[PDB]
């Protein structure tokens, strides 16, 4: 069990394995376990089944490797880590591909009409620091976040804001 993260929304199972070549993956393809989200569309992070304790090393080595032009974090995990997962009443919104130094500021004058939670926007970070383009958004009620999700693609800058029905677990996973 060894937990992937920043791969991309348009990526394929053999892609993973071609990426950890060094490692043997359990059950081939079929263990590398993507991570969904409640709209059905791949998450971007990943739950890698190595077969070996030792290519647990191998696999957790590659943890900022350039998979074509973005960094992908590797990082180890539990077997029950990996059987907690919700992919398949909450107002969560995954927003994704944002302007650079896009601010909460921003987000909320985007959706001026719908309320958002205190504190709702929960905008996380690479590894490194930066932001990474996606975003989070707990509005004040589900019925609010189905209007919200109306406007799929509407214009921030420069910015088709690509809108997507998300829940707590995909927040709390990150």
């Amino acid at each position: 069990v060894v937990k992937v993260r920043g791969l991309p929304w348009s990526c394929s199972a053999d892609e993973v394995q071609r990426f950890f070549s060094d490692c043997k993956i359990q059950n081939g393809a079929q263990g590398i376990r993507f991570i969904y989200t409640r709209e059905g569309r791949p998450s971007g992070e990943a739950f890698v089944e190595l077969e070996s304790e030792d290519e647990v090393k191998l696999a957790l080595k590659k943890d900022r490797e350039t998979m074509g032009h973005r960094y992908v974090e590797v990082f180890k995990s539990n077997n029950v880590e990996m059987d907690w997962v919700l992919k398949h009443n909450d107002g969560f919104v995954r927003l994704r591909g944002l302007p650079f130094g896009c601010s909460k500021e921003e987000i909320v004058q985007f959706f001026s009409g719908l309320e958002i939670v205190p504190n709702g926007i929960t905008l996380p970070v690479d590894f490194q620091g930066r932001s990474t383009g996606e975003a989070f958004v707990q509005f004040a009620s589900q019925e609010i976040a189905e209007k919200a999700l109306k406007k799929h693609k509407e214009r921030i800058g420069h910015r088709y804001i690509e809108i997507f029905k998300s829940s707590r677990a995909e927040v709390r996973t990150h």
